[PDB]
């Protein structure tokens, strides 16, 4: 069995195709803390134990981006990931990932030592309680913008070139690659920002734990923002509706002012594409502000998974 | 009268100076019950009336942190540690606490609400039974970490900077302030952790009532842990020694494992301090980690109380 | 009151003159993050709010140059810069600045939009919390080079041509000016290097957060290059010393490499000047190459401030 894990800090999207040949995909969040979570007989509980510490998975309270990627936690995302795929407890075979600036150099060359620690941590012993573990045996490395683009640049003529923008948790990606994959024409990172501006706003909008815990409900009311009947069944509190609307909107204002500013770093593209978690935040603006025909813009509603699902349509 | 306090919700730390000049320390915990406590003669007991409610001192059962803040309780707490600090019974101002991260936004600029709030809260009429209690007149607020580091900051060259890590009952604080406080490098605040971990491991370890009475004997252990002679005194069966041991060291584990971590978010730093009521517990391994020289690292045998001690300094 | 203000998008060099009649010099840096900071009393704070947004000044990560000089950052800068300058808050007027190939045509002609987008610009209001905002009123043009030479050049015989060589943040530019400003013999323009090429040298060489933040550490190593005791007291680690002169010496190798095969372009000058940030990295270099006598070859210790200074004294 082979699974293609894009582990981000923020969810975890896996990509893997059954025997009937249909393509699975899956998304598991990055929420865990450092204890078993007890249960007397109605809760499912995830309880880990990694290298001697225990963890357990849980809506926990929203809080290094870089550091994680060889963390133990990281670990056991994956592992739980794995575990709530539905895929049964195997020996597997997976392809994870390290992002644009890190796979690429300043000449947008492909950038060892990460690489093989990146390898070597999904090499930590886990175990579950009351149940058993997927073992994951061989561990390949993909860049992050262009896998979700690929099947969009075959068809795409050497001339023309795929604006790839990626809204992410914590960071904010774009590239520009020619078609047919014959060229990355640019790159541009920016970790200042990401979907957490507006998560954070919400979870302050409504004093709330700021904790991997209410990231769920912060996720709810900036998904369903756009439907007050929604909003008022989720918050019994009609004054603090337009309280996190104001919030909500004012942090979304700012990503649209972002990106709409690194736009203005790129031209000669001819297509573009909106991917990652907040691919939907700034879906209109960009292509409101680049103008490009409806057949040449590319989104879809599942965004959070387009990279892990164009991994696994590669290398599958 | 003028009395520094740093009313943390494990332990009340006391500082003023008197009339000869001494600078005098004071600790007194917060454990409290609500209902007087009944002596028939041979028991000093020390039964408060706060605001309708009576409440006695006691070593309860360990069992919100931030709630406590604006408590009665807290002010319960506080007028005990004024009765038990030496001091006499007078009408006293005092400078009280708010942590890093609320005194703090998240720009490091100074955080008006709650600290209005706090003052009120000692507006609060108090009665102790069979005696008097001291009389809050006035009420000035300073940030947490700060404070203990600034004798070490005034000789420190504006490019040094000093990490200062406080290991408190619930939450851990990490702060680098450069030299002279001529600014804040970076905060990491962590309310996920904090003594109270060893605390209820080892009531766990000794089927003991987890409450705030038996906090006392949790703490000799913890402290006395390096020495079997005590460990044997204090604890009639030998069994349960090598058991307390172990769940002990997990947890201290845990705690290293995790400052260890955090530290790793931290870099140019020149000096380092641990503060804080289990400074003891996280001293030698951040002192390794760090590998900073001896002459730079700075602790005491009197940790809980740095903080209010570093205040009392400042502010006398 | 009149500012004249040389906004480059690495310092902001500010001079005008006081009713004393002193000449005033002030440097303030382009370094600001698009979110308040928070500080919870004992860092001062720069919060602004320019259009919608609110800025915050920080020695962030270093990360357009011409989108710059029309963005709301640019406002933000020098309204920060005129605050700090110790100036008293009021209505001033001021003169910015546009580099020689914008401001000069390819014949040397002066080159009206990016005029007035850049007047309109200031035209952005902005607010200061916790306190006020100077009121920009009157907003002229000066090209870049030569108004920091021409005090000599009017000592100049209008036969004599003086060689301006200004090495900034990202660009070098080298001119050739006619005694007495009669002609402008030649401009290169060269906007592939900077001083930001010795800067991110640093910032790798020392495993360092790319972002404006760290570019103050960056800077006073080069800077303080020559000084190992310096350096010992900056750098806490005796390893990354040799490693970040190995690197710089490489990155200052490149600079004076390029301005040499750059002096070979120009022939005929008389006289030698050397400003900008980084005149100081090349100076020796092109005073060697050009083999021009001491009292014709010109240098200062504030060459970031040159440029500014020499619109001050003509246009004051």
């Amino acid at each position: 069995m082979l699974v293609f894990i894009d582990d981000g800090s923020t969810n975890i999207k896996l990509q893997w195709q059954e025997s009937d040949g249909t393509i699975k995909q899956h998304i598991s969040p990055n929420s865990f803390k450092r204890e078993w979570a007890v249960s007397f007989g109605d809760k499912k509980v995830f309880n880990y134990t990694l290298n001697g510490e225990q963890y357990s998975f849980d809506p926990i309270s929203p809080d290094t981006n870089i550091a994680w990627q060889y963390s133990d936690v990281n670990v056991v995302a994956v592992h739980h990931a794995l575990l709530t795929s539905g895929l049964p407890v195997s020996e597997v075979d997976i392809v994870c990932t390290l992002p644009l600036t890190e796979y690429y150099d300043r000449n947008n060359q492909p950038n060892t030592e990460n690489i093989e620690r990146k390898k070597a941590n999904f090499r930590k012993k886990i175990t579950l309680n009351g149940g058993d573990t997927f073992t994951i045996k061989d561990v390949k490395v993909m860049p992050e913008s262009i896998p979700a683009g690929y099947e969009v640049l075959q068809e795409l003529d050497e001339l023309d070139s795929l604006l790839i923008i990626d809204l992410g948790g914590t960071t904010l990606d774009i590239s520009q690659v020619m078609g047919k994959l014959s060229g990355i024409s640019k790159i541009y990172g920016d970790s200042s920002l990401g979907v957490s501006l507006v998560t954070s706003a919400v979870k302050d909008a409504l004093s709330l734990a700021r904790t991997k815990g209410s990231s769920y409900l912060a996720d709810d009311i900036i998904i369903h923002r756009k439907d007050n009947n929604y909003l008022k069944q989720r918050i019994n509190d009609e004054n603090k509706i337009s309280i996190v609307t104001e919030a909500m909107n004012e942090a979304l204002r700012k990503l649209e002012q972002r990106v709409l500013n690194t736009l203005n770093e790129f031209s000669g593209y001819t297509h573009v594409m909106v991917i990652g978690g907040g691919a939907e935040l700034i879906c209109d603006a960009v292509k409101k502000h680049t103008q490009i025909r409806d057949e040449r813009f590319f989104k879809t509603n599942n965004s959070q998974y387009d990279l892990v699902n164009g991994m696994y349509l590669i290398g599958n």
